[PDB]
């Protein structure tokens, strides 16, 4: 009963940038998944003690998106809520914060998760308030600025991915095979309806009729490594060119030499996308599961965080997964299924070499290169996808979910399936 359980969880289908969910605000996407997750979990909204929700592109969305999600989902005014800002890890950080609240004795049921409408993030003028005076100024893209730009080195997350390519020695062909496998796996998962259970529909406007949006929009069919071998690079390499200078918070073991070192290898095809979507997780103590007769999907048996140099933020999961697995008392050989978010094939390859992933166990339904990456939500999204596939596989008894975080961190969670 001192244990922690995910009772149920679900996710929207993920929209393309400018696509089907562009007109569905983050708070509304969040409310859909929270109401549905409570429903499937058979938990009354008024028995929720707190809602914690990740969302980072909060510009002009009003006071406290998490509270907006909570109230719009039907949770009473008496239930507090707050917004979790940990860049791409926000949706998973909410789970860690919910778990801590329960273990501290402050709550027994916490709604966890995240939401992000990247399409809807606005442009900002820093000069308009007190005056431009004279001379052209900038309209800042808050999506790039707050979501995809490193605050300490003044370049894009894609340039940190090129840093990882140089330090770890990752060829362009390896990244393209990684991205091609991801699309191929998602195409197979979509043709099998593997996401049907975990997806909740969102009603969107198409002309004058409300229509359900319930299938992931971003995947591309017929993707091979060769077909994407001819794209140009999307990001500049780091100013430190083939030998970035970083401070290591762990000692890498999977570093090799590659012939394309110091050239553009990250492309639109081998990186994740910019996307819209949401995901919700109902977290409960054993006391709550027993008092309300709940039927949880899985026991949360460990969680972890990590910090790394911002220049190479994409290996955050290495520390975070190590901390979580040790709190769970397990090794990578005890893990049956893995969801390691595909921020970039560059960092995903590096993390897998460091953690000695068995690729046959990783992202078995494809990852964010195919499915998309709504930054504030994906940390919860990959948990949703992990737990549903474990539910499908009799033998998949322990799962790991982890993802990298802009600014140089990672989060990770380890689960044991319930039966």
């Amino acid at each position: 009963m001192k244990d922690l359980y995910v009772v149920n969880c679900c996710r929207t289908a993920i929209g393309s940038f400018g696509g089907s969910l562009k007109n569905t605000p983050a708070a509304e996407m969040g409310a859909v998944v929270v109401k549905e997750a409570l429903k499937r979990a058979n938990v009354a909204p008024e028995n929720v003690d707190e809602l914690m929700f990740g969302c980072i592109l909060t510009s002009a969305q009003g006071q406290n998106v998490a509270r907006q999600v909570s109230i719009k989902a039907g949770i009473p005014y008496s239930v507090p809520a707050y917004t979790v800002g940990m860049v791409c890890g926000s949706g998973m950080k909410s789970v860690i914060e919910g778990a801590r609240s329960i273990l501290a004795g402050d709550s027994d049921i916490v709604v966890c998760g995240g939401t992000e409408n990247m399409s809807a993030a606005p442009f900002a003028s820093m000069d308009a308030r007190w005056g431009a005076r004279m001379g052209d100024k900038k309209l800042v893209d808050t999506m790039i600025k707050d979501g995809l730009w490193d605050a300490y080195n003044n370049y894009h997350m894609g340039t940190t991915a090129e840093n990882i390519n140089d330090i770890w020695g990752i060829t362009r062909r390896e990244q393209d095979e990684f991205a091609a496998a991801s699309q191929q796996k998602t195409e197979a998962a979509q043709a099998a309806g593997r996401f049907d259970d975990e997806i909740v529909p969102v009603m969107i406007k198409v002309k004058k009729e409300m229509v359900p949006f319930a299938k992931d929009e971003y995947p591309k069919a017929g993707v091979t490594a060769d077909s994407i071998a001819k794209l140009k690079g999307a990001f500049p390499v780091g100013p430190e060119s083939p030998n970035p200078v970083v401070v290591n918070t762990f000692e890498p073991t999977g570093c090799q030499d590659a012939p394309d070192k110091g050239t553009q290898r990250v492309t639109a095809a081998n990186a994740s996308g910019i996307n819209d979507g949401a995901a919700a997780i109902v977290l409960a103590s054993g006391e709550a599961v027993a008092k309300y007769g709940l039927k949880p999907m899985a026991k949360l048996i460990g969680w972890g965080q990590g910090g790394v140099d911002p220049k190479i933020m994409g290996v955050g999961p290495v520390v975070a997964s190590r901390n979580a697995m040790k709190k769970a008392g397990v090794t990578i050989d005890d893990i049956d299924l893995i969801e390691a978010n595909e921020a970039f094939a560059a960092q995903s390859i590096a993390v897998a070499r460091e953690l000695h992933f068995d690729m046959s166990k990783v992202n078995v339904n494809g990852g964010a290169i195919a499915l998309g990456h709504p930054v504030g939500a994906s940390g919860a999204r990959i948990i949703v996808t992990l737990l549903h596939e474990m539910q499908k596989r009799p033998e998949a008894k322990k799962g790991l979910a982890t993802l990298c975080i802009g600014g140089g961190m990672g989060t990770a969670v380890v689960f044991e399936k319930c039966l």
